[PDB]
C-alpha cells in the first residue's frame, strides 16, 4: 500500500507542475521566478516520494524514511521563498529577510534528520532546536514579513495574511506528526504517519502554489 | 592506465584553467564573473579526477562506481549551461531564472544518473529515463527560448552562441549514450572504452568549450 | 573532558549570536545582510560543536578520532567570514560579488581538501593538505591585494578598518592548518586533548572576536 501511495502522490505532483507551468504561459503581472519556485517544489518531491515508492529511500533503524528529509530541505526553504516575495509583491524585495527564513529552515529539516538517527535524550535535543526555529520563522512571517507585506497595500497584505495562515497551519502539522509517530513517542501506527506525511504535502507542494499564484494573478487588471 | 589517464586530464584542466586566468587579466570587453566560471569548471573537475587516479573517487558494487565523476559532474555542468545562458545574454538584459531553471534541470539529471548508477533493473532505467527527460528539456530551451535571447543581441552573437550551442550539445548527448552503453547501464562497452570516452569528452567540454566561448566573445569587443 | 569543552563552546556561540543580534537591532549603518552573516556563523558552529559534544560529529578511522563535524562547520562558516570580510571592503562603495565568490569558492574547496586529507593515509594526505594550503595562498593574495585595494578605494578610515580586520582573520587562518598538521590528523607531534584545545579556542576568537572587532569598527564609521 506504501508503495502504491506514494506512486500516486508523485503523479499529482507531476499534475500540478504542468498546471503551473501553463499558468506560468500567461503570467498576469507575475514574475517567472515564481513560476519557477512553484514547479520546482512538486517536481523535487515527486522525485523524491519515487524513490519511496521504488522502495529506495527508505532504511531501517524502525523504518527512516531519509528520501522525506532529502525532499523537505529543497521544497520547504522554496516554499518560504514563494510566501516572503508574495509578501514582497509590487514592492522593493529584502533578500536578507528573505535568506534568513531559507537558513533557519534547512537547518529546521537538518536537526529533524539527526533527530532521526538519534535516541533517548539526544533526539529531542535536535527536535527541540528545529521546532526553535519553527517559532521563529513563524515570528518572522506574522511580524516583520507581513509589514512588508501591509507596505504593499490592502490588497497584496489580505493575500499574504490568507496564504501565511494556510502555509502556518501545515508547518505545525508536520512537526506534531514527527513527534507522535514511530521517529518520536511511537503513538501513531506508521501507516498513519505514512498518510499524513502524503496528504499534507498535496496541501503544501500543490495546494499553497494554487491559492498563492490565483490570488496574484487576481491582482491583475488586464 | 587508468589512474594515468587521469593524472594527465587534471594536468590539462590544471593548463586550461591558467590560461583563462591569463585571459582575464585582459578582458575585451568579457565580464570578471566569466572568466571565474570558466576557471572554476575545469579546476573542479581536476580535483574529482585526481581523486580517481589516487584511487580514492571510486568504489565497489558487482562493477566499479566512479562516483567521483557525479561529484565533477553535479558542479561543473550547470556552471557550464550557465557560461551558455551568459553568452545568449552577452550585451543585452540577463534572464536569471531562465538561468537557474537549467541549472535546476542539470543539477536534477546529474542526480538521476547517481541514483541510476546505483540502482539495478527497471529502477535503473526509470531513473535514467527521468535524466534523459531532463537533458531534452534542456535541449529544447537552448535551441528554443535562449537562442531566441542570443538573436535579441545581435546577429554576430547570434553566430557565436548558436557554434557554442551546437559544440556542448553534442558532447551533452554523448555522456548518456556512453552511460547506457558502458557496465552502468546494458555492459555492451567494455570499462577501458568508457573510462576513455570519459577522460576526452570532459577535455573538450571542460576546456575546450570556454576556449571557443572566450574567444569567440573577446572577438565582439572589436 | 572532550565532551564538556564543546558544550561550553556550544554556549558562547549561542551568546555571541545573541549579541548580534542586539547590535541588529540598532544598526548604526551597517546593513541586516552583514548582521545575520555575523549571526550565522557562531550559530551554525554552535549547532556542529554541539554534535561532537553529543558524540555524534566524530568516528574512529584508522585507530585515530576524525571530528569530521568540525569540517561540516567550516564548509559553511568559513565562506561566511570571507563575505563578510569582503563587505567589509566594500562598505560605502559598489559590490564585486564576482570577487566575493571567488573567494567562497577557493574557501569550500579549501576545507573539502582537510576533510579528504584527514580520511587520507601517507602521501595522498598531504597531497590533499597541500593543495588547501595553496587556496589558502590565493586567498591570502585576494585579501592583501585586489580585496584590499577596493578598501582603500572607499576612504581612509574604512581602509584603516579592513586591515585591521583582514590582518586578524589571516593571523587565526595560518593558524588552523599548522595545528591539523601538528596534530593526530597530520604529523602526530601534538596530544589529541592539545589539538580539541586549540579548535576550540582558535574558533571563539574567529566564530565571535572577528564580527565584535568587525561590526564595531563599521558601526564606529556611522555619524549620527
Ligand atoms: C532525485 C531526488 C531525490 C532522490 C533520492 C534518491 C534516494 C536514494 C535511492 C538509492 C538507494 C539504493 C538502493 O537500492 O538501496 C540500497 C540501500
Ligand atoms: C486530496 C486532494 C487531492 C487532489 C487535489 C490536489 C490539490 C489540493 C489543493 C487544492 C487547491 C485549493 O486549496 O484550492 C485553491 C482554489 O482553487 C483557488 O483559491
Ligand atoms: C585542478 C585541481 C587539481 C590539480 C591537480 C594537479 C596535479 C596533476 C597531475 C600531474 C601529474 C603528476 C603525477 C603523476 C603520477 C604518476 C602515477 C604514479 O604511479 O605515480
Ligand atoms: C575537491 C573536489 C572533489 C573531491 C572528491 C574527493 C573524493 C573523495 C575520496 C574519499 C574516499 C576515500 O579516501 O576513501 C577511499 C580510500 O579507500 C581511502 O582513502
Ligand atoms: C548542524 C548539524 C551538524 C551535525 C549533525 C551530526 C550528525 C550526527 C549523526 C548521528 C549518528 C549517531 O547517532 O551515531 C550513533
Ligand atoms: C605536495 C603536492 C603539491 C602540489 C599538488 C600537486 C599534485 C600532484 C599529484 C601527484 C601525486 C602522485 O602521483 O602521488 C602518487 C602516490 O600514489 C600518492 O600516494
Ligand atoms: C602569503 C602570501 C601573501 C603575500 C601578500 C600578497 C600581496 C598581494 C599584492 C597584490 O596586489 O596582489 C594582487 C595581484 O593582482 C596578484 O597577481
Ligand atoms: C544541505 C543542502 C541545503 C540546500 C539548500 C537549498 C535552498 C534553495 C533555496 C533557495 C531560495 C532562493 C530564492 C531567491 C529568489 C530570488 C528573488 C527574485 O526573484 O527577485
Ligand atoms: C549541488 C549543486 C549545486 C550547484 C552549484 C553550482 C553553481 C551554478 C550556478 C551559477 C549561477 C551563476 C550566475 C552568474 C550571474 C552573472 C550576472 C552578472 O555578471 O551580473
Ligand atoms: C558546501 C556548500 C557551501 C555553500 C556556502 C554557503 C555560504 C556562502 C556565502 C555567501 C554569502 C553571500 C553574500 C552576498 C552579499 C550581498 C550583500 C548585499 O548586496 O547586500
Ligand atoms: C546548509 C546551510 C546552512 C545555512 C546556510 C545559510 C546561508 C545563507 C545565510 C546568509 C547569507 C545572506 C546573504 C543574503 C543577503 C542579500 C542582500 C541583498 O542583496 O539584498
Ligand atoms: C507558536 C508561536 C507562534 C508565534 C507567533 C508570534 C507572532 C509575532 C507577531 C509580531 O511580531 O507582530
Ligand atoms: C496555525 C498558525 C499558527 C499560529 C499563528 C500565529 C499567531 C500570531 C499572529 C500575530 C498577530 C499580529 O501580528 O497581528
Ligand atoms: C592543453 C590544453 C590547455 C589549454 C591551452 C590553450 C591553448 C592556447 C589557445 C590558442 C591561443 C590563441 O589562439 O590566441
Ligand atoms: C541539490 C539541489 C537541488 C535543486 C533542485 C533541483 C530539482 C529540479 C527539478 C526540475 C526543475 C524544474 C524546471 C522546469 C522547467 C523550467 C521552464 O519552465 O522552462
Ligand atoms: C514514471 C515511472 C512510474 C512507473 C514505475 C514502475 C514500477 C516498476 C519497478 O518496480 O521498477
Ligand atoms: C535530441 C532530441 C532533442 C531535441 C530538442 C530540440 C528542439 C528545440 C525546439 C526549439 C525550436 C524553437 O522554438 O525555435
Ligand atoms: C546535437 C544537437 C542536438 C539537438 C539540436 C536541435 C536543433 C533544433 C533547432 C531548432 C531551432 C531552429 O532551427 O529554429
Ligand atoms: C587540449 C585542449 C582541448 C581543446 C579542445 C578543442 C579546442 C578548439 C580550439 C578552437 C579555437 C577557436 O576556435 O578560437
Ligand atoms: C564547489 C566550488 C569550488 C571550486 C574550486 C575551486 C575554485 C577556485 C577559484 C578560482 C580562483 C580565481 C581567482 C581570480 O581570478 O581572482
Ligand atoms: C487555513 C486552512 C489550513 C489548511 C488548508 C488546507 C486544508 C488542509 C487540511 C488538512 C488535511 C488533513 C491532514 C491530516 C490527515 C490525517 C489522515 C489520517 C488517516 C489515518
Ligand atoms: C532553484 C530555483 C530558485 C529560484 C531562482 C530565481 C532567480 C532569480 C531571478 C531574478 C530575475
Ligand atoms: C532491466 C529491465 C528493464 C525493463 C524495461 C524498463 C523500461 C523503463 C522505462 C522508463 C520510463 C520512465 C518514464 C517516467
Ligand atoms: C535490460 C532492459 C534494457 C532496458 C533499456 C532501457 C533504455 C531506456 C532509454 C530511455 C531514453
Ligand atoms: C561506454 C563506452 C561507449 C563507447 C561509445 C560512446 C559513444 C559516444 C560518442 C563517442
Ligand atoms: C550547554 C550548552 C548548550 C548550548 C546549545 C547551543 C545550540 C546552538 C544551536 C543554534
Ligand atoms: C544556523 C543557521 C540558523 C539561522 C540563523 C538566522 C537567524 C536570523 C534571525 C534574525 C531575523 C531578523
Ligand atoms: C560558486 C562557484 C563560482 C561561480 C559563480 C559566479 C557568480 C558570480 C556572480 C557575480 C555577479 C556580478
Ligand atoms: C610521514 C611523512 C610526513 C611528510 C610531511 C609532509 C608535509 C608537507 C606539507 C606541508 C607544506 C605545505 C606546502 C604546500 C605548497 C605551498
Ligand atoms: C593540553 C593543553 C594544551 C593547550 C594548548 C594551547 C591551546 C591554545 C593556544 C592558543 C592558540 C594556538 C594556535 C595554534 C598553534
Amino acid at each position: 500500500m506504501i508503495s502504491i501511495l506514494h506512486y500516486g502522490y508523485s503523479f499529482i505532483m507531476l499534475l500540478g507542475a504542468l498546471y503551473f507551468y501553463l499558468l506560468s504561459k500567461d503570467p498576469k503581472g507575475v514574475p517567472a521566478s515564481e513560476y519557477l519556485i512553484a514547479m520546482v517544489i512538486p517536481l523535487w518531491s515527486g522525485a523524491a516520494y519515487l524513490s519511496i515508492a521504488l522502495g529506495q529511500g527508505l532504511f531501517q533503524y524502525t523504518t527512516i524514511y531519509y528520501a522525506r528529509y532529502i525532499d523537505w530541505v529543497i521544497s520547504t526553504p522554496l516554499l518560504l521563498a514563494a510566501l516572503a516575495l508574495t509578501a514582497m509583491f509590487g514592492g522593493k524585495k529584502n533578500l536578507t529577510l528573505l535568506f534568513s527564513l531559507v537558513a533557519l529552515d534547512v537547518f529546521m529539516i537538518i536537526t529533524g534528520f539527526v533527530a532521526d538517527l538519534s535516541i533517548g535524550t539526544t533526539k529531542y535535543i535536535w527536535y527541540s532546536l528545529g521546532v526553535i526555529a519553527l517559532i521563529i520563522i513563524l515570528v518572522i512571517t506574522f511580524g516583520p514579513l507581513r509589514r512588508i507585506a501591509l507596505s504593499n497595500g490592502t490588497r497584496l497584505a489580505r493575500h499574504y495574511t490568507r496564504v501565511a495562515i494556510y502555509l502556518s497551519a501545515l508547518w505545525v502539522c508536520y512537526p506534531t506528526a514527527w513527534l507522535l509517530g514511530p521517529s518520536g513517542l511511537g503513538l501513531a501506527q506508521e501507516l498513519t504517519e505514512v498518510l499524513v506525511f502524503i496528504i499534507l504535502p498535496i496541501f503544501s507542494k500543490v495546494g499553497f502554489s494554487i491559492v498563492d499564484l490565483h490570488g496574484l494573478r487576481k491582482l491583475h487588471q488586464s
